[PDB]
């Protein structure tokens, strides 16, 4: 039984003005943490985030809407609780910010079950390989070419052996020069992927694909908006590239629609908005049945457990490490999921209070 | 230019007995009102609502996330404001409660543009016919048959010449009897429609359609969950009934998916969650293009102007009046869009004040 | 209420040299103007046109077939009037010249509603951005290469930063050279588009696309006849170009067919033949739903308000000004929708009087 | 680490000569048990079965082929071990008896992880509801009508509130009489399903569907052979019944093909041949994404844990209970998954030695 | 009538160096031989094999599960025996190793029918051309480039005029160089084919095809896993190569699925796992109907009769001879089906005796 539910909202400012083709200027993201305590004193940690806005909304959803489905409920019945939450925020929801709220709670619940069973999540899930390959995702669209190469250098220095840069400049010519620059800087066999962050039109995306073909990019992420199934399927049929998407899909059905329609070739769910580990693994299954690999977006410290428990995973995005007790370190291109009970992530809530809103 | 944005949340208490198949019992809905004031001092009224939960979150999005797109902006550029609000709440959004927040703002912006043009919105939208036909939607699933008939007479007494009743009782035999009763009670020629509120499985919905076919129901609403395009299309090919849906669809794309796949035969958008008049009208256009009629869900006071401006509308659902000054009356099965500037809705903020949270 | 409807036909003389691939040489277009007056004395201006023939017939439909739906009718119910005119000319109609007649009336009705609301139409439609980007469409197929470049400079001189040229010369080798010349002349970064005016066969259009791909054309317009849904869709899958079309589509259904089949990638409706603003806006909604941009054909003076009210517009074609009072100027590649009540177009009926037939 | 792997084969004779439309005469099924012991003394139990033949083959596969992938391996990495097993028996396998062998081992591995974590599997998986609805499946095709009704009586007496009888007699007339008899014996609202065990041709199956329509059967199982995707999809489109299948599908891909093709409406995997709990949950996810319910075939004492951890489960088949320590009892139509660590199934291996082959 | 059925298992030791992308290193294959004797004393020889594992299980199915369908049965009714063996091993079978067991029996039954008719099988099947063209399939992935060329010359030295090499090295750059080398080495006009053994992902396979296109490979075999119909069909539309597959398909239905979906362009059945000659011929018929050529995998000694009896055969794979009496020789790129009664294969059971397990 759940006896306590603490929801907290923090505004974590960023070290650099990270920027892209649509989200604009990221100067601070909103962190929402959820701590669930059972009748035995154990406390599971869960959390999600937004960029610039929507944070207070998510936190309010957990604190005012979901709480009533948690207090007094058996915390070991996660699937049961998930459905009850899905239905509580269904009216006017069924997607949107409500899924982020749910994801945070869901993550907390699994953390709790992992602690109780005295075993890491990647094992609780079944367990494949705790060593997960990674890549660094820069939010460098406005970063000058030279600064691009520099950042590239630090990523390498930091153990990363695969990099993703932003694209979607007004003039495709500028993207072609920058991508060309890093392909020469990084070298022929270096895994380099791009993310247009929904910036292109269907025709534009395909046009950009022909132009970037020479550089053998590992993949193109979110060429256009995610909602257009027909357009994305067209971009898949015509761009001769791996098409990654999923960070903006928020339900199992969105992934199901995309996969069935073939509007993406590489599923990229975000455990913190897809519905937690619960829905993430379901999406993972969908991918496996469709003979596709599986990558991820955000909170890799939490995500490492999911990918360590699936056989078809590939380069995980591992761009808050300051507030963490023992954050994972990247070695020769990979990370290792810890073996502590649960997900093993511990946040310095004392130092965080400094940033509460 | 916009100089003021006032957001208020109200807990309107709902009588017992209001129940359906999946949401459970309607305790109380939460009204999120948005009043906008521009340089010249005119104010526009817009509002949305939720059943049971999510209200505080809706209000939070407007007051905290959207206000920044309103204050200081030219209120005459509704479309511009619409797109900027869609993008401000896009991360973790792109659907969900955020579209309800957006609708509220949109609706108030149109009201303001109408107030300024000194014309009712139905005329400002184009102008078809201000006399819109209606029906009464009962939230009566757990309502004893006898009472159901009593409710029927009360609706006829109120001027309604079309009635919808809930279905989806655990055992199909119960729905058949109740439906037979009202059919028997109203006479076969009286438009009777049923709402399942997503209660049935695909097979179950098809199985229920065979069972109800004898009664010649005008339509079956939300036979199963809305997310299932394939399943809902199967229900369309096999049930021999008009299939209504759309109250739970929250983007123009959802409607595009549903229509393109033929997963429904009659689009039922809700102006207060679909994106306000702005998006509602774009959905109406899709329905016209596809040779479909157009119905609606909720806040008929605001919606009347929408359907009074499109040629293919049909029975509007018109089940909060105590708080209004000049609520439309139901006469001979129709209502009439008032000709006052804007949508013509006036709320008693004094009496509502007593219910703020 | 409508009390007057004045229909006039004018033979505006067109200079030699204006030529394309299938229509031959532009001798003179025929302007059909419709001025409507209501009870209060306000007048609304609407108009359409044809190239070479059909003018007298267009005028005849309005003056003889439609006047009966106008005189005595409430001019504020545009949508109602629209549907009744569609049906009055439905037998042997349902498309064709009759939609041009209908557009003329529709356009004047909107102008009247704008005049009455004391607001420019772009704001009355919603309001996005009054600064609409443009391009110059040359009717220059038989124009010597040299002259073609001279025409180019004249367009830059006029403020245009995007240019369309005709293609479809009997021998593909001619189109390639000419296109290479202007590409060479304008610089690769300058938006250059080509219009074939339905000249090519399906195979030929695909064959021409391979040939022109080197020049990175912004788009290819009407590669073959518009009636061929299957063929046009094949051109879309195989040509690697943005495919523009719609000037010859005369109903919302035509646009629905084309979009649903993906027989074009960029809808190009003509407000004066598609059904006026009423239908134009419904087509815009289809384009938005399908994640497509929206361009246009003809009478940019009237069209500017349409595209200035939709979020996905793109370069508007803005090639009759001598007869206008305050014609928009082209500045830095854009034009600006005037803020005068209605569409703001004023014609010199004195000077036009000299050309009546 | 796995230190021991014991494979045993038993011929469990049946209490009655159970019979059906294709498998013929079942006088004894082959039980294959697998006991995996780790470096801590814990022992996980896993098992599968065949009917009449194939037993020695499966056992041989575990003992001679899979053992080498088990001895010395970390037993906590189940996903890792599954893939290695899938690949070890891939050549000439990739389906078939190899999946049964793998399922037995897989089940053992999860049992082991459940014991180690001191928690029942239905909870380890996430946990939905330990109370799972059930139905009794008779292998009564040759059973006289009177004996049919009698058996029906014992099932009721035994707590079952849903029954499945065999169909697929040479003359559809005999099936229609028997089904008619039990529908009258059991009553109108009694859940009665049929299983043709692949006996009908596509046309025959559809013909039989029309004939059995009057009796409102809960579902028709395996109308034709499972391999025919096109034919089954046709039976689904035309029989107006829930179509259950899956017991003969042996890989995630088979289920994926069926679901995508719509050749079945209710997935029915058998945890003991699909690949264990590992693949069973993946199939479960596929079903959830496709808005389908989920049922099962065989070994319900093991299966109860899977269905207790999914939200979309329905009537579980719960037709060896003699050799079990504390077999579950059916109460008012449902069973309850035990809370002992692992799956909680304990076999009397001493008494079983009596039946070893 | 059948009076004897002798099943033997042999561990034939395989040299080091034999390696591919997914199976790893070929240690040793397991030969399962089946000798059948009828009333008149004639004996028919049939056999199958596995790589590394599954052998003992194959033998067990024949010896224990199938013998009951052979002894006492009329050996002249091959089709009858075929269907009864398919059904005896259907539970938990319907594919997998069981089809290999069935093939062994089937092959021996045909041999016996040929021995009795005193005619080679190729003539008994119809009779097309006994001179079947061939190619050499190297199991050479980890083989140094230099050695690869050396292997090439050895194949030319052996009479082969077509060569297949393995691909799927972790880094695509390695496959390109090696392929370039052999292309360079053999001359562009020499048929060179590559086998990936299911190593690539759908995107990867398409990416590899672009890379290898310069070399004009005769075909690409098993680009990804065979179970993925959708993915394999995508590889077909996008790779511009002949796509070979079928060695891992174990039923006529698998081939039907693949063909119907166009998930491969060239069917490659293996007579020893597809179901023997009986099923092999039915697969050939599907290939003829679909205007496809037909190739093969494994035991060319037995297969030669199949392809020598069909009109659309192409290069047969002809990489166990030491154990044969009169092994066909490779001359000028072809082999010739012997005209001895049956398949004409004779094994040295003395020398094989030394390898039984
Ligand atoms: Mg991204
Ligand atoms: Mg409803
Ligand atoms: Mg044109
Ligand atoms: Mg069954
Ligand atoms: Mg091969």
């Amino acid at each position: 039984l759940i006896e306590r539910v603490r929801t907290d909202l923090y505004r974590i400012p960023l070290p650099t003005r990270l920027t892209d083709s649509t989200h604009g200027a990221m100067m601070d993201f909103e962190l929402i943490t959820v701590r669930i305590e059972d009748s035995d004193g154990a406390t599971g940690l869960g959390y999600t985030y937004t960029v610039n806005h929507g944070g207070a909304a998510v936190a309010t959803m957990v604190d005012k809407d979901l709480r009533g489905c948690l207090l007094g409920a058996d915390a070991e019945q996660i699937e049961k609780i998930w459905q009850s939450m899905w239905w509580r925020l269904h009216y006017a929801g069924r997607g949107g910010h409500a899924t982020s709220a749910i994801s945070a709670v869901d993550i907390a619940l699994w953390d709790l079950k992992g602690i109780r069973a005295r075993t890491p999540l990647w094992k609780l899930f079944g367990g494949y390989d705790p060593v997960v390959p990674v890549y660094a995702g820069g939010i460098d669209l406005e970063l000058p070419v030279a600064d691009l190469k520099t950042q590239a250098d630090r990523f390498l220095a930091g153990g990363f052996r695969a990099i993703k840069m932003k694209v979607g400049r007004p003039d495709l010519k500028e993207d072609v020069d920058r991508v060309s620059a890093l392909r020469e800087h990084l070298g022929d066999s270096f895994p380099l992927m791009v993310d247009a962050n929904m910036k292109w039109t269907v025709d534009g995306a395909i046009r950009a694909a022909r132009a970037l073909a020479p550089f053998d990019l590992h993949w193109i992420e979110e060429p256009t908006i995610p909602d257009d199934l027909v357009g994305n399927a067209r971009i898949v049929r015509e761009s001769g590239h791996t098409i990654a998407g999923g960070e903006n899909l928020h339900t199992l059905y969105d992934f199901h629609n995309a996969v069935r329609a073939g509007s993406l070739t590489l599923p990229e769910p975000d455990v913190s908005n897809i519905g937690g580990y619960t829905t993430f693994r379901k999406v993972a299954a969908l991918a496996e049945a469709n003979n596709m690999l599986l990558t991820s977006h955000g909170v890799h410290d939490l995500t490492v457990h999911a990918l360590a428990s699936v056989p078809h995973r590939t380069y995980m995005e591992a761009h808050l490490h300051a507030y963490m007790a023992e954050p994972m370190a990247v070695t020769d291109g990979c990370v290792s999921a810890p073996d502590r009970p649960g997900h093993g992530v511990v946040l310095d809530f004392e130092r965080l209070g400094r940033l509460a809103v």
